[PDB]
């Protein structure tokens, strides 16, 4: 545990029973809190509470915010438990337009990836937190990825961004993958995953289609998987492939079922942590529709 | 085509025989057109030329933009084709800095979202076009995906960054799509694709690994695929995966070559866009690396 200094602030290592009485300027605050892991802190008391347990995370590194004018803005700091660098931050809502998210969050980011001796860090955002994404922006994280969460406190899940810095990116790096499914009919598996996953037909090559991408998303690039027409007169042979997905279990599977899709559920629960089924399709193949809940 | 009238300006349906002379003034300008898809244009009447080419285009909604100050700052509008809704906006160097493009952009979705009867709008922007960015980030467009792109005249390949706005809201979507491989030995696969792919375990289950999964990036969520040991005469039917990568074609292949993978042969060009040599894994299953160059 060390102290940052910057251009304006200092960094200095979280103290709970000290800083719980400024922090719980923004963990007692509901319109700062309605974005975090659990619902705003009732006490200073309580966030004391929750900030002892924060700091007590294996290798957790957090620091308390002081402002060039006897204050403290928030709190900047490294999730600890992590076996990959995550980054956390958050400010009092009147904080908020100085830039010392920003300038803390970019010292917390400098130190990790230097003498802190990290490879690179991360920053999981919420796909609507657009102040923080911001932030996260500006400090020179990219979007690396995204996956779903859901927060107990939370009536459902929702999308998380993955953003990292690393101290030197990789010149070569695959953006996606794309796996084909020998499929007998492509274009009757199209009007199914259509209605099933919701995907549209990126592109189809042939009449009827004898090759096609399904894009399981509305968007130019992101998650798909093609389909190549087979002969035999045989079948095939089973491929499988995992969706990881947003929204709740059962409300994806009632589509997948009103689909008509032959599923394998209804949601079952696992200990990874997500809620899944199975969508078997009619050649053989193996889609398991994972989410958070 | 119909107008657009906001709380300045006034977008008309563009008019490239009367607006070619207005607009020639950045479509003519190299320092406007350094991020765009094609070089500048010689002469008002070349700009006149594509500007006809460009509304030629199917759905391509474009607007002159008429500043408050009888003046013509630039175009905005929808491109045609694209099959998911595009943006285009541009402005001459000296209509930049009063918020035109926000504005009349703002003014495009604002309408293309709704009387337009689209269910989303994507924006293309390169990663270095900081200016155009923000247009777009105050538009309310957020990164859905990053892609790689080629211009002819570009000397090189480029990052293009896909931002949308959706006046939907799609609650359920796949964020990732993880295809199972079934091979004959895991714990050794891993050491391939480890340094073919630059692949990173993750998974590790049983001794020796039964299954395992494979992260082709080393950000924590990304692409990457599951191993899946499997005894027998099997596989029969080996699986296809195209991975869609980053940097020059034949740099990936000399790392696959020299990670003693088993290529087809040098990276091939294809017809669509890309450069691309097929890695064949010992149990049969097809992976090709796709670059733009
Ligand atoms: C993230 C959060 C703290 C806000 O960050 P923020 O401090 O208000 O944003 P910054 O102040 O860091 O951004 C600086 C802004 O001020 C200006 N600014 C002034 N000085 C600046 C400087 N030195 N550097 C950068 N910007 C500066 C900029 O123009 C910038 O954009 P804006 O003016 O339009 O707001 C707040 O949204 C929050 O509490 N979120 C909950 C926590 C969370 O969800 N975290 C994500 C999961 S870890
Ligand atoms: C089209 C584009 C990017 C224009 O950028 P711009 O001129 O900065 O966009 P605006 O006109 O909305 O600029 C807004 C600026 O004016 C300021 N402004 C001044 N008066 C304003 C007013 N009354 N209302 C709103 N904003 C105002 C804003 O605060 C903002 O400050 P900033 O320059 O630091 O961002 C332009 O730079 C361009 O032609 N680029 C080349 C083509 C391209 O980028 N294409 C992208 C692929 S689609």
């Amino acid at each position: 545990t060390a102290h940052l200094r910057t251009a304006r602030l200092e960094l200095t290592p979280l103290d709970p029973a000290a800083d719980a009485r400024h922090l719980h300027h923004a963990y007692g605050d509901e319109e700062v809190m309605r974005w975090w892991t659990r619902p705003a802190c009732a006490d200073p008391a309580e966030t004391e509470r929750y900030l002892t347990s924060c700091a007590a995370a294996p290798g957790a590194r957090l620091w308390t915010i002081r402002a060039p004018d006897g204050t403290v803005p928030g709190m900047a700091g490294l999730l600890g438990g992590t076996d990959v660098p995550g980054l956390t931050w958050l400010l009092r809502r009147d904080s908020w337009g100085h830039g010392y998210a920003t300038e803390a969050a970019a010292a917390v980011v400098g130190h990790a990836l230097e003498d802190g001796g990290l490879d690179r860090v991360e920053a999981w955002i919420e796909a609507g937190n657009r102040r923080s994404l911001a932030v996260a922006a500006r400090v020179g994280l990219t979007e690396r990825a995204r996956l779903a969460q859901h927060y107990p406190h939370r009536p459902g899940p929702h999308e998380m961004v993955v953003l990292g810095k690393a101290r030197a990116e990789e010149p070569l790096t695959t953006l996606a993958v794309i796996t084909e499914l020998p499929v007998r009919d492509v274009a009757a598996t199209l009007r199914l995953v259509e209605a099933a996953l919701g995907a549209r037909t990126a592109f189809a090559i042939g009449d009827p289609p004898e090759f096609a991408e399904a894009a399981l998303t509305p968007w130019s690039a992101g998650p798909r998987f093609r389909l190549a027409a087979v002969p035999g007169p045989g079948p095939v042979e089973p491929v499988r492939l995992h969706l990881d997905a947003a929204g709740t279990a059962d409300s994806l599977h009632r589509r997948a079922v009103d689909a008509g899709a032959r599923v394998d559920g209804p949601p079952v629960r696992r200990p990874w942590g997500r809620s899944e089924f199975v969508i078997t399709l009619p050649e053989g193949h193996e889609l398991t529709v994972s989410a958070p809940v």
